[PDB]
């Protein structure tokens, strides 16, 4: 820990200066999911890292999901699911559970972890002050698209009140639930949502915390791994990717095409992954830029 | 509805003018519980009334409880309670349920009901931006006081960020959960809490929505009912009151002694009770002032 | 007064909520003339109504005339008039009298009536801080137009300083006198002027207080009366109207065509007419919209 | 006009610099009466001088009277006066005439004269936005004091809204009429009033435009004239002064004792007297300081 | 000094009022060189004149040169010059001397002279907060252009931070040294620079303090002197001017064509020349306007 | 450089978080002298470190000296010194040289080094906008105190305009020259000055860049070195210190007693010493706190 000469303790800090300039006064949207939210030691480091950005004058906006904890509460409550394709149909009953688990349990832990370093985080959904709206989403079941309930994409973002909040010195911890135009609340996929917030707010970077080292073009060839890719190439390769990392990837493309400078798929198993990806050239992840 | 001559439609409005002057630019804390939150028609009217205040330039702050809905989720989850006196011991397991039911279910309905009239409500607990803190509370079991878990009173209120919020045009819908000084979240009794917010913010009025016509000194003598009372008399009469209305009453006294001009115990069974109590001399409730 | 059940006292208030939302933060120009300014009881109610709007966060701007009081001072002073058509020629002598009666008598009563409810009203003419200018107006005598002295229409409005004033929480009570480009003060017809202010300021509504129930297309067929009309129809019907209500009508059309959402011709004999027309669907008057 | 070498045109300007520093950003109250308001050439110069101060960043506040023009309108109207001592009893009838002559005639000329140089002046009385209040004043008739109607001294000044106005770049032209606490408007002596405004606003200087060269201790010994005097000496000499200059003098003492640095009694017959007194050491007037 | 009747002391002041209106709230760039900076009495008057403008609410920006004092320090240091044409080649050694003489000696005197009247002046070069940049300049030696070292014209001006400074009440005293795009500091000709600042800031007037009465078209015919000229005529006459006044003239044309209303070539031997040129019609100088 | 595992690249950054919280939004005064200003590689790192603080939202204020460069210019100019004790008498001739070397050479390098990372630094002396004043200082020659010319201590600091500057996002690079009350400029010892600025501005930390590892109580016993000390002990030990480090030490005590939390004597030979001392527990220097 300290058997490390100082002369180079100084050097690692001093090589963060370019990215401190790059990110000073800018929005950085961080999608936070996977194991980064399961292990206590990683969780506290993630929190402390949000504190870090905010004591450098960067404006983080956290967007979290919560698949597994939702399904655990549904079984605990004995709510039998219905499944079309692999998707659970989101009934009014399911929606209310998703809402109370995402907003009243998962988001609360992150808010309390970040607020140990200061009065920074505040939790919100699209319902609070109409910050964002949803629009119902059908999924393609297998050729035919069909309805799987009250799920949707982010429809509109109140960019104004959002950047009021972070300029006021606050870290928004977002739960991806939103009203539609008639007031009916839908659950939104947190990867998609994070790309939609990042684009609305003119974020400098989208950070996608995933449980993989990075994007392998030829999974699992160890050296197929890639550290940077354009949108156009990533687009043509999208249909050849593993099931779970497809949402993290179209989020990246919809954001970078949407004008975000770069989207990053990083390893949420590395402790302090965001500090590594933002202020260090030794990034585990993969960068996505337009092209 | 309209078989009412207009010449007096005009008169009822014009007699709201004194209380519009009294309340323009001021904080009004409304504790919202009882049946006012059970019946849909009353609920929508309560929401529309919060919208009303806010389109007159009054600054409402809603504080809600949720006893019955909490205990319903505990039984649904099969969490066996422990009971000292009549109090349920609030385990870490119970606390997390209280939190997710108060913040992720009950507060969400009120936020969505108010936001049908505009981007006004935002939900918060004392955890968000450290708005308020708690301090653990023992209750007197029966002579001896003893511990009944993670319950406490409101400890400190960030008056500053709170009045920033309402001046920004927002209606805070508060869930009474708060960190203590070491970050551990307690459940706070929503009547107490509402008196503590009202005092911190320099509210003009505390409104206590209860399921009774008003305070009867000699329950149930029909004419023992009283429309106004001082603190000192109400204090001496406190030990002679029904079990459930004692918390609504010491909240009133701790607020009015605390410098709030008046606390009001009103009938949440009357539709639009807050509009009646605030802009009309035909108030069902009972007013509490210092003396 | 109070033999009116409360359950419906509550209902009349709660049905003002849509127009409180419609009018919150907006300009409402009220032309104030006729009997509304002759009877003390109506006058005090008009004042209290301006106070009302301002304690709901609406921004009233009052524009008053004063034909009869001017001619009374001219006779009291023994100033013999000259008359072309039915118009009095406005000499420098007449102008100074009009000015001192409109600004130093009539406007002063309204300012003092409104200021019994608070420091709200301030009187002004177009001369103060160059708020508006005039341009001399000839009238068509009977085929030929000819000069009838220092009378004119509103030329330019300093929209900026005007909306500074009402955002500063003030109710402007305007006397319709204005400099021309060379500094010479003209009298302006207060109906015209009110339409010109309303258009300049982006008012939500123009309210024209008149001494009639509303606009009768076939005066005096009792049922020719109409509650709403477009500009285009009202235009084609303008040449068929009574002598005194023509100015109230072209003011309405020049304002609504000018982009004001609606102009209203209301009964200033009804006590609290503006409260009835603004927050109630039982409006005596007639609404004018574009078409 | 120009047969004046420039080398000294430069010198007179450059010797205004100390008083530009002294007066930059400060309030200067100017009481404006006497011949300064009767002759057109002097009047225009007075106006242009107010424009001058305001284009140097000084904050002038003009306070005018109007004895003779009031009595002319009373005779024109055939209102017979009643006289106790030499004072006219101010009936409700007289008050309304005073008000309409001061505010609707006299103040209007000054506003239009100043506004030829820019949108600067705005007229006001104590009735507008409750800027100042009056309190009824009895005068000592001759030993015994008695009532002479609705006349009073300035009671309270809304210092706040007043300095809002001049910081907003406006020159207030004040008519000395004010409500009392029950809303009844009194006429206030414009010398007194000017001392009361100056003290309330923390004026740097009070300027009293009078029709005399200055204060002669032994009128009419030509060399009894004095250019500067303390309060205490001026106090002891007050009972030995001419009838008309006593009000100009107790105004001076009540202001300078009230904390205004200096009061000045200047010759309103000199063209541009205020420019001479403020930016030149060749002042005709007499300075009053505390002592 | 005072044997000058006051009645006309008043008149000279009152004839400054139009130019006080013209210049209130505007930028006036004054290039300050020649004898105006050599004689102590003229220097103090120049300073006091900058103080003057700033206590009238004008925003002066001073730009100074310093040819002779630079060459004196080079000889004092024994730095042998190299000369192409009549130009000294500006070596890194020469540049550092120019910088320390212009910024650390010449500008310091002016700052301390102006700050005797108040905390107004602040010295700056283009290096401070990157206020302006330079671009290297070759001069035409005699037909062929060639390099004469680190000299350049003003490249870009941070108009924003510049007008922040003067609105903050400060008088910038500029030394004409600026970084290029790679950070290398060049010396800039102070006449050119002053025209470049004036254009960037939207100055009302450029004042060029020169050691001549004005521009003589046929030097030295006494009556060839001219008080006003357009750009187009001045352009065609530029190749027929004396060696030293050519830079003062193309500065004038590049500024007035650049949109500055007028450039003025004035006599810095006249004491208080800027006060004479700005607030008096007896200007020694010559005005340049577009045409 | 990169043969350093990342897992601990992450760790060194994450251990800066406490001092980022401690220093966010605070003033840090850095005295910059010694070798830190002689070697190019150290100089650029010092600059980049000031950039660092400013892209974390810390407010650095640099105070530099320049003994050796002054004496070099005096010899280059052939100015013979006069010496009382070991002190050079500071003649008007010497002062002007000190001023032009400190402000026009030394401060210019630091400004240009910092401005390679952004428009941040601005140079100033106490002469600019009267930011600080001096008061002449005699030194005790050897028992008797005597005059050694225009040298003094910092007299008063305009705290207001100073913190305006850094909140405006600027890094002040201060040259220690200041006017006295009569406008005469003195040279101030840059260690003293830095303690005086730090106290005036409520700095969080004073950083004293020195050419020693730290304070040795028993120089040169290698282990007499100390990492933290109180004021009271340091006071009693002051008379037993080496000649050159006495000024760095009484600056520390006058600042910490003056209410600065801590003063630090650090090794300006270590590259990036300020980054090490501020964001790392491996500090070479010695901390001074009150006691
Ligand atoms: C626009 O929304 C807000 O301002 C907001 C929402 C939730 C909060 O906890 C807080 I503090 C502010
Ligand atoms: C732009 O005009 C004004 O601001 C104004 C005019 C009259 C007043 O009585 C007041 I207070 C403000
Ligand atoms: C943009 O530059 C400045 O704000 C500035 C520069 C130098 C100063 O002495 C001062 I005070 C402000």
């Amino acid at each position: 820990i300290e058997a490390l000469p100082t002369h180079i303790k100084a050097q690692v800090l001093a090589e963060a200066l370019p990215w401190l300039k790059q990110l000073h006064g800018k929005v950085v949207v961080v999608k936070y999911g996977g194991n980064a939210m399961t292990d206590d030691t990683l969780r506290r480091a993630f929190a402390a890292d949000m504190a870090f950005l905010r004591n450098c004058g960067i404006h983080p906006v956290v967007v979290h999901g919560g698949g597994p904890q939702i399904t655990a509460m549904l079984r605990r409550l004995g709510i039998e699911g219905d499944f079309k394709g692999g998707f659970r149909v989101t009934t009014p009953e399911v929606l209310d559970v998703a809402r109370m688990v995402l907003f009243g349990q998962v988001g609360r832990e992150l808010v309390n972890l970040i607020n140990a370093h200061g009065p920074y985080a505040v939790g919100i959904t699209g319902e609070d002050a109409q910050l964002f709206t949803a629009v119902r989403r059908s999924v393609t079941v297998d050729g035919v698209a069909t309805d799987i309930g009250l799920v949707g994409d982010v429809d509109q973002v109140n960019t104004a009140a959002m950047l009021d909040l972070v300029a006021a010195g606050r870290i928004p911890v977002v739960s991806t639930l939103a009203p539609d135009a008639d007031g009916v609340v839908h659950n939104i996929n947190a990867d998609t949502a994070a790309a939609a917030v990042a684009e609305a707010l003119g974020a400098e970077k989208l950070l996608m915390l995933t449980d993989i080292d990075g994007l392998y073009t030829r999974w699992p060839d160890r050296d197929s791994l890639v550290s940077e890719i354009d949108t156009g190439t990533l687009a043509q390769l999208l249909p050849t990717l593993e099931s779970g990392m497809v949402p993290k990837v179209e989020a990246c493309l919809r954001a970078v095409i949407g004008g975000v400078p770069s989207a990053h798929i990083i390893d949420g198993r590395v402790t302090h992954c965001v500090l590594v990806e933002l202020f260090t050239d030794a990034g585990t992840g993969t960068k996505v830029v337009r092209g």
